[PDB]
């Protein structure tokens, strides 16, 4: 049985704060608790630790902790340092306390509950404490509320610092008026600019052009899915035809170069296919002749999780009347599922979605390329000559790239190493390329583990893995033409269907046996039971075409 | 003593502070700096300092009222807890010697001295109690 250390009650002096509980398996003795951020920035140890047999009290103090400051607002996790850390899981016996305890009127706000962790919040703000200055004022406010937080289902203690907004000078605040003003009026001066060049460039020419536009606001050179397109156009001499044109941009909150910024307007206007690939946003505040072609060939795969307007009403979607995916034409999708999801994900017209194949797919069902990537991973990381090849890979768990993190402290690596270690096996990661937190790898852990969040490929590693724990993302598209297994780590399934859901439901779309806590990875891969039995239909829906030939089916369909 | 406060503030290695101070705590000090607070009451009765926040009078969880303090003499260990975390500095810094005020009541010559002084001045202790 696994060592575990629970949460008892948590009481509250003056202004410190007590942790009091018991642990199963596990000798206290040489514990260190700790407040340990979920980003993994701020530990601090508990002031003082009296230990009786298993039972234990942490006497937490929010005045000096922060190395003699108090706790800035964060959310902490009480972790037993050791050989091995412990998340404190709170015991059910305190919010079962709680619940028996409700005053008729709470009881009519409970039921407007969701899920389990809405039940879990409300029921555990009887263990609220507030610290307003003299105790009246709302405008200064340092809470204290233990919680399970939805987005990495553990045990927290949300610490909120409510203060007033601290302004300078009047003289300083006319300069930050001043400075605004004349941002906006920047920001006024060049859409005008932007609109004007490129509402100019197409009424000078009414016509059918041969230019081929290719862009992307996130893909430095031409790579990924225009690289095949591009490629398949050459091959059937259509550079012998259209002249093509390329604008591209470092990443979308990046600025352009002075030919670019000038050049892309003018080609927009021009292009009779326009090529895009992702959220291209310069694009959709314009207004297109008939003429012309907007191409959206989209990154990845299938239709796992939302997009455009099919999150509307939800955090981070567009409002209903917005332009913000609609200036397509021709939008192509790996499958005849995707008809209808991407339809409505670009609101486009669902006879503007064809089904041919994503370019992006054309090496999957190659045999040439195999052996050359096997080979060129085998020699560059001579590390995968294991029995068997494991690849984690979960998606960011923020609500976008702004705002891209991941509480990677849901993974303990000494677990999985020693799983390696019995299995002859290695374990390969791969954060998503919109994420902020850096692996951090120790002794053991570099023998088997490898970071891998530079490489350029993302097919790179699937070739040679022989199972993949992801959650979210849609690498599980990719993967699934290898006939291979894999395992889904639906950590945050509720807060995260809550948030952003899924074209279907999660429970039945995955290929693969579902899992929530790491003792479930560890029984799926000890068992070495993962249910491929489904992937192969899987491969089999949501792939329309197994040929290996989309780039051709795609030029072919947009040029003849 | 206008002029005098600030320069002697910045360049003094100890300083020792008895109460309330609210100019020492305007300021940041070196760490080679030690500044001392020496509290005239002997012992934690009566709550003071960062554990009256959310109590009326109370300073903020995040003031700097009592913050910079390298050492703080208390009466007995007892007393390491309550009054670190009164002056929001760590229990490190605080340090069980015994307040110098103590140094008095011990002394059987002083005891003696003060006791007939008070006879004299106070003919009413003449009493049995
Ligand atoms: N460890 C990893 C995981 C994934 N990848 C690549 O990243 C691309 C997208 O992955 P992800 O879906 O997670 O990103 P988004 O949320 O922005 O996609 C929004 C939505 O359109 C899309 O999911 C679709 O399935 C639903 O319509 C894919 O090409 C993956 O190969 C990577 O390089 N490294």
């Amino acid at each position: 049985v696994k060592s575990k250390i629970y949460i008892d009650k948590i009481y509250w002096e003056r202004v410190q704060l007590f942790v009091e509980g018991h642990s199963e398996n596990l000798d206290l003795e040489d514990s260190n608790f700790v407040l340990r951020n979920l980003t993994e920035t701020r530990t601090m140890k508990a002031n003082d630790v009296k230990i009786d047999g298993n039972q234990f009290v942490c006497r937490f103090n929010v005045a000096i902790l922060d190395n003699g400051y108090y706790l800035p607002e964060d959310k902490y996790l009480l972790v037993n340092e050791q050989e091995l850390d412990y998340i404190a899981q709170l015991n059910p016996d305190v919010i079962n306390d709680a619940y028996q305890n409700l005053k008729p009127e709470q009881e009519e706000e409970y039921n407007e509950l969701e899920t389990q962790n809405g039940k879990i919040n409300f029921l555990l703000q009887t263990y609220l404490k507030e610290f307003r200055k003299g105790g009246i004022s709302k405008k200064t406010v340092y809470t204290v509320t233990p919680e399970i937080s939805s987005d990495v289902n553990e045990f927290v203690l949300d610490v909120v610092v409510t203060t007033p907004e601290v302004k300078s000078i009047y003289i300083v605040r006319k300069y930050k008026e001043l400075r605004k003003y004349f941002r906006k009026q920047s920001f006024n001066t060049r859409q005008f600019i932007f609109k004007a060049i490129f509402n100019t460039t197409k009424f000078f020419h009414l016509k059918k052009g041969n230019t081929v536009l290719f862009t992307s606001d996130s893909r430095p050179t031409m790579s990924g899915n225009f690289e095949y397109i591009y490629n398949e156009m050459l091959r059937q001499n259509l550079d012998k035809k259209y002249d093509i044109h390329t604008v591209f941009k470092a990443n979308i909150t990046d600025r352009r170069g002075i030919i670019d910024k000038f050049r892309l307007p003018y080609l927009l206007g021009k292009a009779d296919y326009i090529f895009v690939d992702d959220f291209h946003p310069l694009i959709y505040t314009v207004r297109f002749r008939r003429s012309q072609e907007v191409i959206q060939v989209w990154n990845a795969v299938g239709a796992f999780k939302t997009v455009g307007f099919s999150r509307t009403g939800k955090k981070g979607g567009p409002f209903i009347d917005s332009l913000n995916h609609r200036s397509y034409t021709k939008a192509y999708v790996s499958s005849e599922t995707d008809i209808p999801f991407y339809a409505e994900a670009f609101g486009i017209k669902e006879k503007n979605v064809v089904p041919t194949g994503v370019p992006r797919t054309d090496v999957l069902f190659d045999e040439a390329y195999a052996t050359q990537i096997k080979q060129e991973m085998e020699d560059e990381l001579p590390i995968i000559k294991g029995k068997k090849v494991i690849l984690f890979a979960p998606t960011f768990r923020g609500s976008g790239h702004g705002t891209a993190h991941y509480p990677f402290f849901k993974i303990d690596f000494e677990r999985l190493a020693r799983y390696c270690e019995k299995n002859n096996a290695v374990v390969l990661f791969k954060m998503h390329p919109f994420v902020k937190n850096r692996l951090n790898i120790a002794d053991k852990h570099k023998q088997y583990f490898v970071d891998v969040s530079d490489f350029r490929e993302v097919n790179d590693i699937l070739f040679i893995t022989d199972l993949l724990i992801s959650d979210y993302s849609s690498l599980i598209y990719e993967y699934a033409v290898f006939k291979k297994p894999m395992i889904f780590y639906a950590f945050d399934l509720e807060d995260y269907i809550t948030t952003r859901d899924f074209y279907e439901p999660y429970e039945s779309f995955v290929p693969g046996k579902i899992v929530q806590s790491f003792d479930a990875l560890m029984d799926a891969l000890d068992n070495e039971d993962y249910e491929g039995e489904k992937v192969i239909p899987f491969l089999d829906k949501h792939f329309k075409y197994q040929d290996g030939r989309s780039s051709e089916r795609l030029v072919r369909n947009l040029f003849g």
